[PDB]
């Protein structure tokens, strides 16, 4: 989506985000931060996450004390529920208005991007893909979550295609497709899983080469 349609559709979402779709994606977001939690600390004991897409902050009370969590987010309407909320906790380093298609960030910053519901909504994906690789350092992982449409024929497949013109109406493209989070060569695509609600969800975790 466009950043401008992103802001729009996203200060719509926050009043009601938590309570709707952050409330039936729930499970997923634990899943990906029990990954994140379990991975080796990388220097001085700490793991640095960089949160693409933080939203309303849901996935940082669940991260354990060795994290370092970086949020960012194009929209100040979710933001400032992250802040409200969880912005005192000791593992939030910050939590900052920046486009994810241009992370103001060294290279081999981070040992861990988390992206969740967030690839199906960016501008430019590809940009993003490359940021990714970019600040994660040899042998980081992202941990992603997001909904791919279904290839070929049948009702599912059809009602994504439907969905794809209400982008801005709805916050997300409908038709996102696993190639678009692939594009990056730096990143090696390993566990996968189908995720709720309804089946709809992959977690697809990315490591840096
Ligand atoms: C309100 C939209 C209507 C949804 C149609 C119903 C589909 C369920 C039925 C059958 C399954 C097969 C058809 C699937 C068809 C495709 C569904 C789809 O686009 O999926 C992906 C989508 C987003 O995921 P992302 O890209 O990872 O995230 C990025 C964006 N995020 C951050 C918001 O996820 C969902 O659609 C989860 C389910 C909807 C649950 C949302 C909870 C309801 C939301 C708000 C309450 C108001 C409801 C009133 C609207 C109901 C009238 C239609
Ligand atoms: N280019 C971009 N840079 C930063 N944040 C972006 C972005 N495009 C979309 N987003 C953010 O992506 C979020 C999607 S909602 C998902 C929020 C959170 N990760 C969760 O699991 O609940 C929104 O808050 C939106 O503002």
């Amino acid at each position: 989506m466009e950043i401008e349609a992103v802001e729009a559709s996203y200060r719509r979402w926050a009043p009601i985000y938590d309570r709707t779709f952050g409330a039936v994606t729930q499970r997923g977001r634990r899943e990906a931060v029990a990954r994140i939690n379990a991975i080796p600390p990388g220097r001085d004991g700490v793991t640095r996450v960089l949160e693409i897409g933080v939203g309303t902050g849901l996935a940082l009370p669940h991260y354990a004390p060795h994290i370092r969590v970086t949020g960012i987010d194009a929209s100040e309407a979710m933001l400032e529920r992250a802040r409200a909320a969880h912005g005192r906790r000791p593992t939030v380093e910050s939590l900052r208005i920046m486009d994810a298609r241009s992370l103001d960030f060294a290279d081999e910053s981070f040992d861990v991007v988390a992206a969740m519901h967030v690839l199906s909504v960016v501008p430019e994906p590809r940009r993003v893909m490359a940021e990714i690789a970019r600040v994660l350092r040899p042998g980081g992982q992202a941990v992603t979550v997001t909904h791919f449409a279904v290839e070929g024929r049948g009702a599912r497949a059809a009602l994504e295609r439907a969905m794809a013109p209400l982008a801005d109406r709805l916050g997300w493209h409908s038709d996102f497709s696993r190639a678009e989070v692939l594009s990056e060569p730096r990143l090696r695509p390993g566990e996968e899983r189908r995720l709720p609600p309804l089946r709809l969800m992959t977690l697809l975790v990315l490591h840096r080469i």
